[PDB]
């Protein structure tokens, strides 16, 4: 016989209204081999990616098992394995060509790995590493954002600041640069909300955005760090932006015209948190270590946790709410779904 | 009176076809103020933006362009100290003023650069405006000297033979220490791109991913495309390190970001009209960049791309030289030199 485990997964990649959209299953549950943890997850956290991939990709498996966030406990170790031992609490998003979090039991590189935040319970914690990875890894790999562009503003401007990534990628350019961070919302509330982010500026991206930044008077903006609707906003970041500044975007706009930035010969630069995964690159295990960082400026009360909505247990029914919340595109910050029973 | 000077220019974008599509004019001879140099132009090359500029864009009554030069410094602004009537001098100038297309040009001291002592005034007036792109692209934009973990240390230079390549191919080899992989298309371009300094030349007329993992050294850090640039898009997605920056200099219409978003990469623009344009604070920049290629071309570290020379510089010539360029069938530069008969 075979130990077996509670999952969340799928055959047919639907519509998340569909029945079968998400099931509970039950499977193997996995051993540690090589550099890998199994980790006895505590909560996951829903990203778009994950409805992104319901419906679109199948299991190549009888079942697909998703998820790209988790807070946990090392349950078990491979024989390469000198980062972590079991009972050590962790936090991580893993990697898009590997089963994900759904489920009781996950396998993850170590190398890819951080220590849970002490000050976090296990939802809040789960809020945070696939974002934190995208934002961190935008600002200091792609961006680069300590290297000055001359003559521009020291200003980013993050469109999006209060979804997924924005609301901690505001937080992070506030606590880890000496950015005037410059953040976009649209409603009065949320607006509020990520201006106790960090934001210096908060601006109304309901509005043409290169008039709003020119009105703040502060000079033309280095950076530019797009989470959403780059195709809307394209032509005034082109505007706005500071010659020879760096736009990094996350998004996945289906017309984006790049000779927009050639008279400022502005870079574009794509942040993928699955990129280093995927690849085994020689610098992979940079994201454990950022994640440590971010573990660390958690418990020091510097970042906070971006979790706005907590549902349990992990069960199909749960994360069907959770993906319809993501894909509606209106929801603040993180949902959660934490717990595995009844 | 005003003292006067024959240019090249039209008052009407058109195809290189039309009467006018140069024409030749007498202007008034400018004086320069501030910062500013007035240069006796010995020589100018075309380039694709020469043709591009004169397709689209029109006139303040004539249009002049040409972004090329190498000259004598005739007079200089007063606020002027990095020249003096007398020096030799080359450079590329400014898309918002008006070209190297006439007898007399005014540029900013600042984006000027000393002439070789080794060159004439036709194979210096092939380098400025193309090393100005190379270089920034190689030490501005792409920042080379900075490894992209796990990639090969090698630079792809797409269209090695080109106006841009035929520089870029010499400086990446004379300024780093990348393995540098060129493409060229027939034995003739092959061999010269070879004796420009690459360590490896493909061949572009061949998928290239393909052409490149049959070197054996595994997926460059870099791509610097010059030509042609959607036709191998998808091909340098694939053969190019995950977390890879690719700059490219042309203009593709259709160009496709997402072909690389999965492996993290960055698409870098260069233009050189961008610094003087906006007057950014490292401007300057131009003019020494220029002042070290000239100190490489003297010391022999790099060599002329002209390939062609015609005189002397009237719409006649100007119109042969921009079907030239315009057909992309020439390798290295076309520079046209003297006023005369």
């Amino acid at each position: 016989y075979f130990q077996s485990m509670k999952a969340v997964g799928y055959n047919k990649p639907a519509p998340i209204t569909d029945d079968a959209s998400l099931l509970d299953i039950e499977l193997p549950k996995p051993a540690p081999a090589g550099h890998d943890i199994l980790v006895e997850v505590k909560a996951v956290s829903v990203n778009p990616v994950d409805y992104k991939v319901r419906r679109s990709t199948p299991p190549d498996t009888d079942w697909k098992v998703i998820g790209y966030d988790a807070a946990g406990i090392v349950s078990a170790v491979g024989p390469d394995v000198t980062l972590f031992r079991p009972g050590d609490e962790v936090f991580y998003a893993g990697s898009i060509i590997r089963p994900g979090t759904n489920a009781e039991f996950h396998l993850v590189d170590e190398r890819i790995v951080g220590r849970k935040p002490k000050t976090l319970d296990w939802a809040e914690a789960a809020a945070l590493p696939l974002t934190s990875i995208t934002a961190w890894e935008a600002f200091f790999d792609r961006l680069d954002v300590n290297k000055p562009v001359p003559g521009a503003a020291p200003a980013i401007l993050i469109v999006g600041g209060a979804g997924g990534v924005g609301s901690i990628a505001v937080q992070i350019a506030r606590q880890r640069t000496d950015l005037t961070v410059i953040a976009t919302a649209s409603r009065p509330e949320t607006q509020e909300w990520v201006k106790s982010l960090g934001a210096h500026h908060v601006i109304d991206h309901s509005k043409p955005l290169a008039a709003e930044v020119a009105a703040l008077g502060l000079g033309a903006p280095a950076f530019v760090f797009s989470t959403t609707h780059t195709d809307k906003h394209a032509a005034e970041i082109a505007d706005l932006i500071a010659p020879q500044g760096r736009f990094c975007l996350i998004d996945d706009p289906s017309a984006f015209d790049i000779m927009l930035f050639k008279r400022k010969a502005v870079s574009i630069h794509h942040e993928l948190m699955f990129t280093r995964p995927m690849f085994g690159t020689p610098d992979m295990s940079e994201q454990g270590r950022l994640l440590n960082d971010v573990s660390r400026l958690v418990d020091e009360g510097r970042l906070r946790t971006t979790l706005t909505n907590r549902l349990s247990p992990i069960n199909a029914a749960n994360l069907k709410q959770a993906h319809a919340l993501v894909e509606s595109g209106t929801a603040r910050g993180k949902v959660v779904i934490e717990g595995f029973g009844l």
